[PDB]
């Protein structure tokens, strides 16, 4: 099994739903941030090494190609951070892989990002996220890798992550750049709510009969999850409250 589909869309653009969508179409695993968090946290350090490699004056691109290949082995596809930030490299490694850009209203995206992935440094909620994630064994290593992958995406060394205006403009710039770099035939722009049709057409498959297009990982669902991890201090004790999430 090798990479058939590259997810270039940013966090909070429906990437988990897209992961579950492709897992239905291909009947093979798709990589995602949640793969790291819930199954393979050992991958965090690997991604960090690759991200840090990009910041060198002369980056070892074969080091990155090889590391990407080891991480994504046995996966048919990948979405969300940190793999989205490497969509250029992935396209090179897998010249036949198609590219998906999941996208949405820029204002709804920033709000989602703030609530789940990248709170302002002075937001009390940020402390709650960290507290809840500690139950999962997630700490500063994940947050740094996560933030670093996002800055690599936005191609910024020094950037003020607490400035909403910068984030909003980076978002537009990132999405524009994807469309510019990826040949049209090799790219599908999938807006939230688009469902099965364009995706299945683009991958030359039938629409999966009797199965609804996944709708997972809402920020309301994420807030509840953080709150329940704090309250019960155990994932397994509470997982039955979050079907279809992992
Ligand atoms: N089928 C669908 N239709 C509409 N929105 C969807 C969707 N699937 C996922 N989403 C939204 O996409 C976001 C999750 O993105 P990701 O999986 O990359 O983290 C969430 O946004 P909100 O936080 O606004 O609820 C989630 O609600």
């Amino acid at each position: 099994t090798t990479i058939q589909v590259i997810g270039a869309g940013l966090p909070r653009t429906g990437t988990n739903s897209m992961k579950k969508a492709l897992e239905i179409i291909y009947s093979k695993p798709c990589y995602h941030m949640f793969e790291i968090i819930f199954k393979k946290q050992s991958d965090i350090s690997i991604w960090q090494q690759l991200i840090d490699e990009t910041h060198k004056t002369t980056s070892d691109k074969r080091k990155i190609y090889n590391g990407l290949n080891e991480l994504l082995n046995g996966y048919i596809a990948t979405t969300d951070l940190p793999s989205c930030s490497f969509y250029k490299e992935l396209m090179t490694m897998y010249p036949n892989a198609k590219v998906l850009l999941t996208i949405r209203d820029k204002y709804d995206w920033l709000y989602s990002l703030r609530k789940v992935v990248l709170p302002k440094s002075t937001d009390p909620w940020k402390l709650k996220i960290e507290e809840g994630d500690q139950v999962l064994g997630i700490d500063s290593n994940f947050y740094k890798m996560s933030e670093d992958s996002l800055k690599f995406a936005f191609q910024k060394n020094h950037i003020n992550l607490d400035d909403d205006e910068i984030l909003l403009e980076c978002y537009d710039e990132y999405n524009r750049l994807v469309q510019e770099i990826v040949p049209p035939e090799r790219l599908l722009i999938h807006h939230l709510g688009d469902g099965w049709e364009s995706l299945c057409q683009f991958l030359n498959v039938d629409i999966p009969n009797g199965i609804s297009y996944p709708c997972a990982n809402s920020h309301h669902q994420m807030t509840q999850l953080t709150e329940q991890l704090i309250k019960h201090k155990s994932l397994d004790d509470i997982i039955h409250m979050f079907p279809g999430l992992i």
